[PDB]
């Protein structure tokens, strides 16, 4: 699939306002997505433990963790589809190292749509949505193929 420039627009659009509070945004995702899909929190041994929201909200490791997930991406998105060098050395850790089905980066996904929907209404309409969730499942699907190259595929 191919962004148009105006599509990259309104993703780049809302992303700058993320990048005013990278780990508050960070923090409310990961939090977002362990609240919603419990069972991705299993992969992280580092936060495995964690019982409740408030033991997540109170986690430095946790936001630090957030702050490198939205800075990754945002390199990623400011590429505006030419990514594939930039892609490689994390697809092979979520692959092989960590393990993460695709299933669960759609899990992330909707995460930051919810997010960024809560937050940042007025830059975040109909069209700026669809926007985004096309850079996303530009991304899922660009790793999914990765993933295929590297023999996991999972
Ligand atoms: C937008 C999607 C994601 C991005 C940009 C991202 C990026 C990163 C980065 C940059 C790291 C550190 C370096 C590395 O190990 O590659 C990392 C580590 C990790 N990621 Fe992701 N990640 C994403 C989604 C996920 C998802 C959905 C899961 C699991 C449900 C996950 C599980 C992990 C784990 C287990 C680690 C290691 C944590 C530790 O330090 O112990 N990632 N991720």
């Amino acid at each position: 699939m191919v962004l148009s420039e105006g599509e990259w627009q309104l993703v780049l659009h809302v992303w700058a306002k993320v990048e005013a509070d990278v780990a508050g945004h960070g923090q409310d995702i990961l939090i977002r997505l362990f609240k919603s899909h419990p069972e991705t929190l299993e992969k992280f041994d580092r936060f495995k433990h964690l019982k409740t929201e408030a033991e997540m909200k109170a986690s430095e490791d946790l936001k630090k963790h957030g702050v490198t997930v939205l800075t990754a991406l945002g390199a990623i998105l400011k590429k505006k589809g030419h990514h594939e060098a930039e892609l490689k050395p994390g697809a092979q850790s979520h692959a092989t190292k960590h393990k993460i089905p695709i299933k669960y980066l759609e899990f992330i996904s909707e995460a930051i749509i919810h997010v960024l929907h809560s937050r940042h209404p007025g830059n975040f309409g109909a069209d700026a949505q669809g926007a985004m969730n096309k850079a996303l499942e530009l991304f899922r699907k660009d790793i999914a193929a990765k993933y295929k190259e590297l023999g996991y595929q999972g």
